[PDB]
């Protein structure tokens, strides 16, 4: 009764029917998923003051606690929607990440999903490509790099951005950010900050000092389009490979490696210390490598010949991707 | 005497020779096997807190405890029954369920079971696949994956709804739950009540907020359901799901948020790394158990960038590896 | 001195009715599974006596004062009692809880007094028998072999249990597997001493007289089968295998107590195994072996898994789909 | 100095060059080594009280306690001597067991050894046998198999009696032990009282209610002649496995199996309870007990044939030990 | 407000001296390895300019206000110091007891403001030498791999350096190792950007004028070498391998820091990654890895290792016994 | 400046180029190293209680403490040398031992170390066995084991005298340490004083009764010894030998009890497996560590039952392993 009075100035799209996610990501402001896209709303009486109450009520309604010291909190709401809530540590300062995720009601049988359609799209077995990955190895081929990274983004490969130290890693991440589309929902991942969006308004900074594990794993319940870790640098990278593998594509990350085949000798190291990550064969480990990165970019100093900073290989393998 | 006192309204099944089972869902009804058939019987004086009663005085009968923390509870009665008792944080509100196995009592000699035939079906053990597989496998390569999913769930293949989440997972198994015969016993195991069951009036609902999907999974061993239907699998969970299908409950079917097939057995196998005895297996083993239990995976895709929308991508059945 | 003489003539006292059974050097095992009767060991043979005088009360005093001798108690929260008796010999008690209602069994392990150079063994004729010199080969499991092949199980699972084979009755729940179990256990000879384990009341013996029902409800199912060690039963029969005691089943087994019969809830044969597996790593020792000796372990061990299905999905009936018997492995293995 | 004045009525053979070991097994007495004899020495002056403060006076000698806690200590003497001292609770009531082992002073030169006969016995390669062990194998196919096993304990063959529970191992053994030659040290290791030496004046009782393990290390540093472990039951046979590789030979023990190689089974999987035994693959597990045990007896109760009590099996495999 | 903008102006003022390199859109690191001197990267080049109104007493000043601005300090205690400047820039601060006394080095790292969307990097050429698409063969390894061959291996080892292999010189102690990594050291190039990690001023570089000397005596050669990754060497030069220290430095050549030469006590080539592996297994990451993984990681990254002897045995003298040189397995692996 | 004034005595040593190393074994007496040669100097005016003093003031240089409860000590000398002290629990009583190892200065070019010979030796590295290995193997092949053993440590092969208690493993161990060159500079590690050296005036007693085997194993990579003679091998330090041993250190003797050669290895092992690290390597690595460690293995036997007495039973040389 304490949570559902301050759920009160989101009603509108908590009752609508046809909504399906409601998000709060800072003061102000709403934005819902109706039919897989996201809509804005401005909500002035939404204070910060008020989501920071909300949390509290949200946290006492159930065996917990909210914080500073636990700033990350899952509820599920009296009516059955599951309530992710982060709070100022681990996200943006003067924010309060909010994301209600509404039970499904939908009812079909499998004669109206039928008539749906839904049957008529299983690719048989083939292995053979779909059109996208067709198009990207062309473009690859053709030596077209530019295109190719716009058109990865795009077709949401996962797209990791390797590089000795010192590289520009993160300014190309941020050039590859700006070719996702402005209405998909993006959440970064980071420790300092440096992947600000200002043309992508549906989106949440998440911080750690709390770790990029335990933010990554936030994630899976804040219905994100992409995430977007800042780096991979250990244990995390197993959680990488987990969320990747659960569906969320898109995904771009950076690592620091001396080329694309030791991106993956280098994330096989920080998956083995990752205490599930220590159980896998080394093998599997370089296996879900690959089932899981679309794409290495890596950025070279250029120094044996003075050339400067450049790509010194792009990395993309389907064919093994469609086999293992 | 208290527990007895409290069973009185059972009697009638309790006492007949021919039921193996009685079970109880909700206040006021009644569910009894007899020869591996379930008969329902409207029984007025079973209220809400008649069943209560009989949970604490079960609870008190092997000194144990039941209330909101403590919700599951296993007994032996001094008659030799069996009783497994949930009550209402862990299932369904307003509700307690409760089953008792009766001892088996049944004397054969070897001489008895061979004249009654059962000897003569001892099957050769042959890698040639069993006339269901090959209808199965039949269906699959005509490209009718309607009418293949439709019988996997009446073939009562362990089947596994696999997608991103939000690509309707949740709504495609409840389409293939209407596929199981409505007399079958079925218990949902879910965080929230999604799964709902209109047609299907031999049911319990349990629910997990330490209870857990695994301790309701192992509970459901001891509550005699045709099948188990756990929402979603998620983490060491995984592991008691194997466990449990290992065990014989055929006809589960459940959810995993995964990319693809392949990658939904990837997943399934970090989940059951997160079991301490998940643990201990060598992953090649966890690898093979996955596919000795799992007979379908259907991956369902929310068709964006193409724009085909919501489809299946791919099936996966490959009874030429279990 | 005084104190432990008064509590050595207490114990002497209860044990009177057992008197006759107790000096006589050519009985080795005595046995009391129920109120008026007892069980001897002659030559590795058991005879019945009827003693009237030695009600369900006088067990429950020689308990205590067994008990006391130890300084332990024998309570109704802890119902298994081991003990070294002032002659020297071995003394198991367990009572009802963790035994039959209205029933204490005994068993009293006797001390040698005549083997003690290597010329006593060979004149009571120990040594004329080491013939085997354990073959490489299959003796007359090949019998056994060669009835599956024929495809004549019901003579094979008759045979099994005569032969002493560890037999695993698998199955779904409510296959019938306690029944088929029950049916076995008819083929043990009458004379063999038998004790249960289980949590309720089902494997009745109507025709083995010698027997102990062990009960659980801390007393559990591994804690009974350890008990069973110092008993001196013929076979053990545990209702059925679950979690971690399918270690300490491994290790009765691998003991040498042969002629085991249980349950287990399975899918099918392979899958027993892979249960039984499971159950293994649930023990604390059971967790530091190698996932693959915990299998090699089980096959060791373990001869026939029976296989039970309820046919009514194709209308079947109750029947047997597979029995698993590979000596053969159990070979390979055992000289690997 | 409080320990020197303590070793006083030792100092007749502490002094003694010629001696090698000086020990107590019991108050009044004395055993001394001289050219790797024994000797009994009755010494009267050497109450249980006596050995009680010579323990408090070694242990306060260095950073340590001896107790009934902690009956179990280790110290070197000043003038360089090693000492072993077990209490009461650890060894037989009543005694407290002490071992004193001099430093070694000899001092040759390779050409002295070589006038000794060092260099005339080495056994070149062969896969041949020794004489003991044709002897052995003889014996055994002979079917003579009492004298097979008192010539094994006089040729101090590793001895391990098998049997189901209620067997008669521990008095195969016991018979076993009435083979060893009564001038021989021995140290029994039990948890009750059943391996009584009534013939074999040089021995010492150690008790666990400390450990097998314990009290089986505690032996190396106790000049046995051999050690007589009553049952091993659990990690202990590691370091029965690590003690008779030490080169301690002649040691006779019990384990419940079902058949010979049942034993090699079940230690096994004893071994693997050891926390240096997991570190072990199996098949080295397995490989080390060939090494080190010669000869396994089983107890048979003689049930499937009414033959009563007999021995099913020896089994000898000196050709799969000089090999591997 | 103004307690942030009176630190970030005091930061500012100390380091006026810079200011010439640090407005310039040019130039993208700006170094200052001791008293007098600033090394500035134009187009991934090294220029060197003398700034004597720069002594050491400013650069004292210009690490403690940067250690205040993110409220840190930098202490004898402490001298390694990593901060974010008010324009953007990263500044790594070594101070001297963790570098050359009388020295600061100072490395300021600047942020792009020009390669913001995919088409600005394809203008400045980003996208032109993208050719190598990772040949599954060797490139020219084989021109050193025939040297090896052709058994010259004083013309191998000057390649190797110029080539930029990773060299391990390997020996027992009092062999001569340093000495030669020293003979290596001057076949680097004069123009690259050097760091030595020392216990003991040895590796003295006086033909190299950008270099910087780390010493350790908490700081710790492992330290040291995360240092390094936030100054802009182009070869990390370590003294010696001998802990835990290994696992960084497998993880700092990983990261592509091409060209190091180290050394390492060992009785011969096989037995330096013998070595290198027990050293790798004393951090708490390299730990966690599998032997095989340690084992393939020095194979990844050690391109050379040359084995140094003492000839006084034999009566050779000071003589190499082997040089290891395996890019066909550096390469089966890395494509494995 | 503490530091440097008890350094004082040894200016003629530490000023010197030609010398790389200067070491004091106990008062009175130095040993400096020039061109791999040791030289015997006679110092009167170095007590005891100077090089206390001197051990306490390089202790302070650092910020360390040197007593009793911390017996060894590492430090780095200002003009760059670097200093190990071990004092008097830890070593010989009434003894000091300081190793002072001087910075390496030389400049040499590729093209000085060519002209001077140093790429000229580099052997084809055949599996074919070095000179001296063939002369080993000849002499066990002749049966000559005299010979051999004084031939093997001549030639500073790793050599472990094997034996049960008793048998006379350290009286061996001490005749084979005779055949060692009385030029060369020997550590001892031990726990009883056994391992007296009349005969090589330059060496360390070190003694452990927390400073333990392996510590005293790891002091003596910074202490310059030609060999170390360890008198046990027991546990843990096992790992450490191996790692000395692999890291050039060659000629150490040492014991192990055990039943035979094979059983030597087979305990070694089982030694490597107390060691935190040496738990992390495989047994096949660990066994493969002391195949290219060890060079020979000496079994004593006590000759009891054949009434033998004391012999040789075999010596284990397999060089075509290593």
């Amino acid at each position: 009764a304490s949570v559902n009075f301050h759920l009160e100035p989101l009603r509108p799209w908590l009752d609508d029917p046809q909504i399906t996610e409601v998000c709060v990501n800072r003061p102000g402001e709403v934005f819902c998923e109706r039919a897989s896209a996201w809509e804005y709303y401005a909500v002035p009486n939404l204070d910060y003051e008020h989501l920071i109450s909300l949390g509290t009520a949200t946290a006492r309604f159930v065996d917990q606690d909210i914080s500073d010291s636990r700033p990350v909190l899952s509820a599920i709401l009296p009516m059955g929607e599951r309530i992710q809530i982060v709070r100022p540590p681990a996200c943006e300062h003067g924010t309060i990440s909010v994301t209600i995720r509404k039970p499904s009601f939908t009812r079909r049988t499998l004669e109206d999903y039928a008539q749906q359609g839904f049957f008529k799209h299983v690719r048989p077995m083939s292995k053979s490509l779909t059109p996208f990955e067709q198009e990207l190895l062309a473009l690859k081929e053709a030596g077209d790099y530019m295109s190719f990274l716009r058109r990865a983004v795009q077709l949401e490969r996962v797209i990791v951005v390797a590089g000795e130290t010192g590289s520009g890693k993160t300014t190309l991440m941020k050039a590859l950010m700006q070719e996702i589309p402005f209405d998909q929902r993006l959440i970064t991942i980071e420790d300092v900050p440096e992947l600000f969006l200002p043309d992508h308004p549906n989106h949440v900074h998440l911080f750690y000092p709390v770790t990029a594990a335990t933010l990554l794993r936030s994630c899976l319940r804040m219905k994100p389009t992409r995430i977007l870790l800042a780096e991979l640098r250990g244990g995390e990278a197993y959680d990488f490979i987990n969320v990747a593998a659960s569906g969320h594509g898109g995904s771009i990350t950076s690592c620091h490696a001396g080329s694309c085949e030791l991106t993956f000798e280098r994330l096989a190291l920080m998956v083995l210390q990752n205490r599930q990550g220590r159980q896998l064969p080394y093998e599997i480990i370089r296996r879900l490598l690959y089932l899981v990165v679309d794409v290495v970019v890596h950025v070279h100093n250029g120094v044996h010949d003075g050339t400067g900073r450049h790509i010194s290989e792009v990395w993309y393998d389907p064919n093994t991707k469609r086999a293992l």
